C-alpha cells in the first residue's frame, strides 16, 4: 500500500479487502454530508435553491445522482460479481424511489431540464442516501477478506464516483461564493532533469482497480527534458498578464484566440486587478493575492499561451506521469494541471460497465493530470486521467511547464 503513485487511501481503495472498500465508502459519505451541510447552511432549504449554469448542478440534484449512481451498481445490479464483464443494460431491480431514474440519470436528464425537477426534499434526499448505504455496506459485510477483485469492483466505482462528486461540490461552492469548512502555497519555481527512458505507461493488471482509460498499460518513449518541480506560481503567471499577454494574439493557438475573442475580462477567473495589485476569490471572500499560491482557474488556452511567452511547453501526459513516478522532488496534487495530450483511448482501451464515462469525452477533452487541493487522498493518483473541456475555468486547475534541453 506504499509507493509514490498516491497516498495509502487511493491504493487501499484500488486493491484493498472489503474492510478497506468499506472504509472509504463511509469517508466518501462523511465528505458528501459535510460538504451539503455546507451548502444547505448558506442555500436553506429550498429547490432547485441555485441560478443555472452550464459548470453546476442543483445541490439537491447531486446529492440524489450520487444515492442513485451507488444503488444502480450495487443494491439494483444483479451482475456485481462480474465486475468489468457485468453487462450494462441488464434489467435491474427497481429503485427505492419510482421516479430515480428519470430524475438523476444524467445521460436521460438533460442539464437545463433538473432545475424544474420535483426532487424530494432535503430529508427525503438524506433519508435515500442513507438507505442505500445501509443496502451497500450490507451487501459488502457479505465478501470474505480476500474478495476477487471482480467482487469488489463496483463497491470500489461508486466510491470513487462519490469522491469525483465531493470535488465538484467544492469547485461549484467556488462559483457560488460558498465557504466550506473543509476547505494553498508553493514552495520554490525550480527545474528537475529528466532523463531519456522508456516509461510503462497506464496501469496493470495485477494490481486492483483501474479506470478504462487506464487501460492498457503500453510502453512510451520519454526524451530528454527539464522540467518545474512544482505547478506555475502567481508570481510566475502575473507577469504575462502584465506584459499585456492577453491582449497579444500572437502568443494564443486558433482556439484559444477564439475564446479569448469573447472573454470579457482578460485574466484569470477569480482574479480582480485592485489598484497596481491583485485580489483573489475564496470561499465568496475577496482577499489580497498571496504570490506564491498556485495559479488556478485557468484553462488550457491559458496556460499554453503563458507557455509560449516564456519559450517553454505543457508536458504530454506521459511525461508527466513519468516525472510524477521517478523524480522525488516532483511535487503535484496542488491543481490540476493541463497537460498537451487530448483524451484519446490507450492501445487496447475496451469500456468499463459504467461505460459513459470515458468514451464520449475522448477528442473534446484536454487531459489534465494530478489532483488539487480538492481531489480526495482516496482518488489522486499518477495514472488518473482527468478530462475537461480546454476551455474550462470553474474547476480548479493550473499547470506545469517543461522545455527540451
Ligand atoms: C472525471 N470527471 C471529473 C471528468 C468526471 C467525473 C464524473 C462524475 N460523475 C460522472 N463522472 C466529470 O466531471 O464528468
Ligand atoms: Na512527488
Ligand atoms: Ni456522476
Amino acid at each position: 500500500v506504499y509507493s509514490v503513485a498516491g497516498a495509502p487511501e487511493a491504493l487501499a481503495l484500488r486493491a484493498g479487502p472489503p474492510a478497506s472498500v468499506r472504509a472509504a465508502l463511509l469517508a466518501a459519505r462523511r465528505r458528501t454530508l459535510d460538504l451539503a451541510d455546507d451548502f444547505r447552511a448558506a442555500l436553506g432549504d429550498a429547490y432547485p435553491g441555485i441560478g443555472y449554469a452550464p459548470e453546476l448542478n442543483p445541490p439537491l440534484w447531486e446529492l440524489g445522482h450520487v444515492a442513485w449512481f451507488q444503488e444502480w451498481w450495487i443494491g439494483r445490479n444483479r451482475q456485481r460479481a462480474r465486475g468489468v464483464a457485468c453487462e450494462p443494460d441488464h434489467a435491474r431491480e427497481p429503485s427505492l424511489l419510482p421516479q430515480a431514474d428519470a430524475w438523476y440519470d444524467s445521460g436521460r436528464v438533460a442539464h437545463r431540464t433538473r432545475w424544474a425537477l420535483p426532487l424530494p426534499d432535503a430529508e427525503a434526499t438524506r433519508d435515500y442516501l442513507e438507505r442505500t448505504l445501509a443496502q451497500t455496506l450490507a451487501l459488502l459485510d457479505e465478501l470474505p477478506p480476500d474478495a476477487h477483485d471482480d467482487a469488489l469492483y463496483f463497491f470500489r466505482l461508486v466510491a470513487l464516483h462519490e469522491a469525483m462528486h465531493a470535488e465538484a461540490a467544492a469547485y461549484m461552492a467556488e462559483g457560488l461564493g460558498i465557504a466550506l469548512r473543509e476547505g494553498p502555497q508553493l514552495a520554490e519555481d525550480a527545474e528537475l532533469e529528466l532523463p531519456a527512458q522508456r516509461l510503462r505507461m497506464g496501469s496493470d493488471a495485477g494490481t486492483g482497480f483501474a479506470f478504462d482509460n487506464e487501460l492498457l498499460s503500453h510502453d512510451v518513449s520519454i526524451e530528454p527534458l527539464r522540467i518545474d518541480a512544482q505547478a506555475v506560481s502567481w508570481a510566475r503567471f502575473l507577469p504575462f498578464v502584465e506584459a499585456g499577454g492577453y491582449e497579444h494574439p500572437a502568443w494564443w493557438s486558433d482556439a484559444g484566440r477564439d475564446w479569448l475573442a469573447r472573454q470579457l475580462l482578460r485574466h484569470p477567473a477569480h482574479l480582480r486587478a485592485a489598484g497596481t495589485g491583485w485580489q483573489q476569490r475564496r470561499g465568496g471572500r475577496w482577499l489580497p493575492l498571496d504570490p506564491q499560491g498556485a495559479a488556478v482557474h485557468l484553462n488550457a488556452h491559458e496556460a499554453e499561451a503563458w507557455c509560449r511567452w516564456a519559450g517553454r511547453r505543457l508536458p504530454t501526459e506521459a511525461e508527466w506521469e513519468c516525472a510524477a513516478l521517478t523524480l522525488p522532488g516532483f511535487a503535484w496534487g496542488r491543481v490540476w494541471e493541463w497537460t498537451s495530450s487530448p483524451f484519446e483511448p490507450y492501445p487496447g482501451f475496451a469500456p468499463h460497465p459504467y461505460r459513459d464515462y470515458s468514451a464520449p469525452w475522448f477528442g473534446t477533452r484536454r487531459v489534465l493530470r494530478g489532483a488539487c487541493h480538492a481531489t480526495s487522498a482516496a482518488l489522486a493518483h499518477a495514472r488518473y486521467r482527468n478530462f475537461f473541456e480546454p476551455h474550462r475555468r470553474d474547476i480548479f486547475a493550473g499547470f506545469r511547464s517543461c522545455r527540451a534541453p
